[PDB]
């Protein structure tokens, strides 16, 4: 900084392309280590394993987002390329010293091994360790990928690196092999259906408290298992979505099925009094969702009542008692003005909770369309890494809620019930949508002043048992 030291002697870029001089044609920074704006994947690998210092934020973000610009096998081969560093060509005077014998190696070569080769190779081992610790799904999906890595680390010689090599193997071994309650969870609630009679489970026969409890437990596990990589690059809306985003797709599809299920229960309840009781039950489920801070569950219900087939059922909503109507309307207002009220309430609740997942998926899609994958250059175009960082910022917001277990006991039969809901049946989404609205027109025809009379579907009481535990 206040004096320029002797430069480090490096091998030729014809035998080690990672030493090619930095320029605006292969790497750009954002105008405290510098923030990388983009570059070639070679230059990103170099800064990923830079010899001058460590960069833990770049390593984490790279390993979460790299799949949007580089293949897992491509990355392993790049790290092995980085590791096998040739030494500079010895000078004529250096060769003479070796020939003489019993001569300490050149000061330049000692500097090179100590200030470059060793630090770079250690940064690579650090990358391998972060990879298998936090992204081991790359190795579950690709078996040749793992065997290559394990083959390579077994080729590493040197006492100074054996601690690292054995730490990587210890992590892999822990991975390859892979409920307590601090205070007693409340007793399971049952209504008309009884334990074991899973064939009779339905919206009005299960207990409303337990429906909310069990959906919260299910939606909590689904939310917890989403990995940030499943959201980068909108890979869940792309060709290999089933492989790259399995947990995220299970979260979206649960939400789709449960929202269509609530709609189905309202419209298919043709008797007017029975239908008002169904809607009131769903609002009771909504209130326990809010008591449990399950905003995903809340907004799935808001989503159902906003569907056209339900929204038009004016005589049903008008028959609702004023109190349950007010609860529902407060919930609906959470979503208004781009979820303005929802966002201030999320920031003020204590764990455990289940956030609304749709706001992340929507905000990520806008970043995807609002930032180009590349930066434009005369020659080769650079990878836009700032874009990946921006998406990584949002995926970090998802992870801060995923370590919050609920103090609720799992009911296995009800758990299978909600995992196996198939409201559409054999119809397509299009076919089912038309069928719902057609059934809505039937149960409350246009411009009717009194809902038509339909026979009651069940013989049991419409009275809810309420949301008060016993
Ligand atoms: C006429 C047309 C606009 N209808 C009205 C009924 N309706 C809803 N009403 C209400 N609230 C409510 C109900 C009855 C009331 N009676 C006096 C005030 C009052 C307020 N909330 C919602 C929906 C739809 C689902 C989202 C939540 C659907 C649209």
């Amino acid at each position: 900084l206040y004096f320029q030291e002797q430069p480090l002697r490096l091998p030729s870029p014809e035998v080690y392309r990672f030493v090619v001089k930095d320029s605006e044609e292969n790497i750009v920074f954002e105008d405290g280590i510098p923030i990388i704006k983009g570059g070639t994947v070679v230059k990103l690998i170099e800064r990923l394993t830079y010899h001058m210092y460590a960069d833990p934020n770049f390593v984490r973000t790279f390993l979460t987002t790299y799949r949007s610009f580089c293949k897992p096998q491509e990355l392993l081969s790049l790290l092995i390329e980085r590791f096998e560093i040739p030494e500079p060509e010895p000078t004529d005077a250096d060769k003479l010293a070796i020939e003489k014998g019993e001569q300490p190696i050149s000061a330049d070569l000692k500097r090179f091994r100590k200030e470059y080769v060793q630090p770079v190779q250690l940064r690579i081992l650090n990358v391998f360790r972060h990879w298998v610790e936090h992204h081991f799904y790359d190795f579950e999906r690709d078996l040749e990928l793992l065997e290559r890595l394990e083959s390579f680390i077994s080729s590493v010689r040197g006492k100074a690196m054996k601690k690292w090599v054995e730490s990587i193997a210890k992590i892999i071994r822990r991975k390859k092999q892979a409920i307590t309650f601090e205070s007693p969870p409340p007793p399971i609630e049952w209504h008309i259906s009884k334990p074991g009679q899973f064939e009779t489970f339905d919206l009005m026969t299960l207990h409303p408290i337990e429906i909310a409890r069990q959906l919260t437990l299910l939606e909590s596990d689904l939310y917890r298992k989403v990995q940030p990589s499943e959201l980068v690059g909108s890979v869940w809306t792309k060709e290999d979505k089933e492989i790259n985003s399995p947990n995220l797709l299970k979260m979206i599809r649960h939400t789709t099925n449960l929202t269509l299920w609530f709609e189905k229960c309202i419209v298919e309840a043709e008797n007017f009094e029975e239908r008002v009781a169904v809607l009131s039950r769903i609002i009771e489920i909504l209130q326990v969702f809010q008591d449990l801070n399950n905003f995903n569950g809340v907004l799935e219900i808001v989503s159902a009542v906003n569907s056209v087939s339900v929204y038009r059922l004016d005589h049903t909503f008008e028959a609702l008692q004023e109190r349950k109507r007010k609860i529902l309307d407060e919930a609906v207002e959470l979503s208004q003005d781009h979820f303005k009220k929802y966002l201030v309430k999320l920031k003020s609740i204590n764990p455990p909770c289940v956030p609304f997942f749709g706001i992340y998926l929507t905000n990520i899609l806008k970043t995807e369309e609002g930032n180009n994958d590349f930066l434009k250059k005369k020659g080769k175009d650079l990878i836009n890494f700032s874009k990946r960082r921006k998406v990584a910022e949002i995926t970090g917001e998802i992870q801060q809620y995923q370590n919050q277990p609920y103090c609720l006991r799992i009911e296995p039969d009800m758990r299978r019930f909600f995992e196996n809901l198939n409201p559409m049946g054999s119809a397509s989404e299009k076919e089912f949508t038309d069928y719902l609205f057609n059934k809505s027109l039937e149960i409350e025809p246009r411009n009717c002043k009194q809902p038509p009379r339909f026979p009651r579907k069940s013989t049991f009481s419409l009275k809810s048992p309420g949301i008060r535990p016993n």
